[PDB]
C-alpha cells in the first residue's frame, strides 16, 4: 500500500483512464514515461482544450527539482520576447494526491519517433537545417543574460513537434536545468549528447548545450547517435575517435582526466593503455565527419545521392557547423548568436 493506494512501486501515480480530477480534468490516457514521472492526455474541461500533465514522482528529491523546473519555465514563458515560443509552455500546476502536476499545452511526438517513422533513414538535410535553426533560435534565448539557463539535457527524445505534420519544433523537460549560477550536479545530460567538460569533471556553462545540439544535428540526418558509448569510458573514446585527443590544455586542468587519458613525460596526453593492448577504437581522429556524414560520396551511407537538397557544398557547410559546435573548448565552441549566421543557414 503506497500513498494509500494511488502509486506503485515506483513513487508514480497509478493513472487511471477517464478520471476526472478536481471537476475540471478528464485524464484521457498516458503518452509517456520517464524518470521524473509520467505524462498524461488530459481534458480541460473549464478552457475547453487538450493538456499534458506531467505527472511527478511522490518523492521528495523528484519534488524538489520539479520546483525547479517550474521556476525556470515560468521565468521564460513571461520574458517578452519572440523567441519563447521555442520553449513549452507550462499553463499551471497544482498538487494532486500528493504529486505535483505541470500543466502544458498539448503537443505532437519528439524526434526521437520522428526519426524510427524513417526506420532511422535520417530526414532529409533541408528538415535538418529547420530543426538547427529553432534550436539554435532557442539556445540563444536561453543565452539571454536574465536568464542564462543551460537545459542540461538536450536529446531527441526533448524536442517536440508542435504540430506531427509540420516543422515547427519546441524544447520540453526543464527538469535537470539550472542558471549559470545555480548549478547543482556534475553526473549531467544523457550520456551520449554529454559534452566533454561534463565527462572530464570541469566546470560548465551553456556551451554543454550546444556540444548536445551538435550530436542531435548529426543523428537527425544519419538515423543514428553520432557517440554511442556505453558508458563513459565508451563515451570519450568515441568522442576522440572522431575529434582526436582533447587538447593539452583542457586535460592540463581536467579533474577526471585520467579516467580516460594520461600525461606524457613530455606534457602531451594519450588515451589509457588498453589491456593486453586488445584494440577496440579507431586510433584518435580517423572516424572523420566527412565520412560519416559522406560529404562527398552521396551524404549518410551514400543515400542521399541522387537528391536535391544535398549537394557537396550544402554538406560541407553542414560539416563545418557540426565542427564549430563540438569544439573541445568551451569557450571557443560555436554560441548560439554566431550560429544563427552561418552560411549553412544562408538560403
Ligand atoms: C505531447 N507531449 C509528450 C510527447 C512525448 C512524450 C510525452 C509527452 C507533451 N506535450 C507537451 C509537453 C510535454 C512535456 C513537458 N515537459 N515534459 N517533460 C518530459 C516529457 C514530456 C514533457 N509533453
Amino acid at each position: 500500500v503506497y500513498n494509500d493506494g494511488y502509486d506503485d512501486d515506483n513513487y508514480d501515480y497509478i493513472v487511471k483512464n477517464g478520471e476526472k480530477w478536481m471537476d475540471r480534468y478528464e485524464i484521457d490516457s498516458l503518452i509517456g514515461k520517464g524518470s521524473f514521472g509520467q505524462v498524461v492526455k488530459a481534458y480541460d474541461r473549464v478552457e475547453q482544450e487538450w493538456v499534458a500533465i506531467k505527472i511527478i514522482k511522490n518523492k521528495k528529491a523528484f519534488l524538489n527539482q520539479a520546483q525547479i523546473e517550474v521556476r525556470l519555465l515560468e521565468l521564460m514563458n513571461k520574458h517578452d520576447t519572440e523567441m519563447k515560443y521555442y520553449i513549452v509552455h507550462l499553463k499551471r500546476h497544482f498538487m494532486f494526491r500528493n504529486h505535483l502536476c505541470l500543466v502544458f499545452e498539448m503537443l505532437s511526438y519528439n524526434l526521437y519517433d520522428l526519426l524510427r517513422n524513417t526506420n532511422f533513414r535520417g530526414v532529409s538535410l533541408n528538415l535538418t537545417r529547420k530543426f538547427a535553426q529553432q534550436m539554435c533560435t532557442a539556445l540563444l534565448f536561453l543565452a539571454t543574460p536574465e536568464l542564462s539557463i543551460i537545459h542540461c539535457d538536450l536529446k531527441p527524445e526533448n524536442i517536440l513537434l508542435c504540430n506531427p505534420k509540420r516543422s515547427a519544433i519546441k524544447i520540453v523537460d526543464f527538469g535537470s536545468s539550472c542558471q549559470l549560477g545555480q548549478r547543482i550536479y556534475q553526473y549531467i545530460q544523457s550520456r551520449f549528447y554529454r559534452s566533454p567538460e561534463v565527462l572530464l569533471g570541469m566546470p560548465y556553462d551553456l556551451a554543454i548545450d550546444m556540444w548536445s545540439l551538435g550530436c542531435i544535428l548529426v543523428e537527425m540526418h544519419t538515423g543514428e547517435p553520432l557517440f554511442s558509448g556505453a558508458n563513459e569510458v565508451d563515451q570519450m573514446n568515441k568522442i576522440v575517435e572522431v575529434l582526436g585527443i582533447p587538447p593539452a590544455h583542457i586535460l592540463d586542468q581536467a579533474p577526471k582526466a585520467r579516467k580516460f587519458f594520461e600525461k606524457l613525460p613530455d606534457g602531451t596526453w594519450n588515451l589509457k593503455k588498453t589491456k593486453d593492448g586488445k584494440r577496440e577504437y579507431k586510433p584518435p581522429g580517423t572516424r572523420k565527419l566527412h565520412n560519416i556524414l559522406g560529404v562527398e560520396t552521396g551524404g549518410p551511407g551514400g543515400r542521399r545521392a541522387g537528391e536535391s537538397g544535398h549537394t557537396v557544398a550544402d554538406y560541407l557547410k553542414f560539416k563545418d557547423l557540426i565542427l564549430r559546435m563540438l569544439d573541445y573548448d568551451p569557450k571557443t565552441r560555436i554560441q548560439p548568436y554566431y550560429a544563427l549566421q552561418h552560411s549553412f543557414f544562408k538560403k
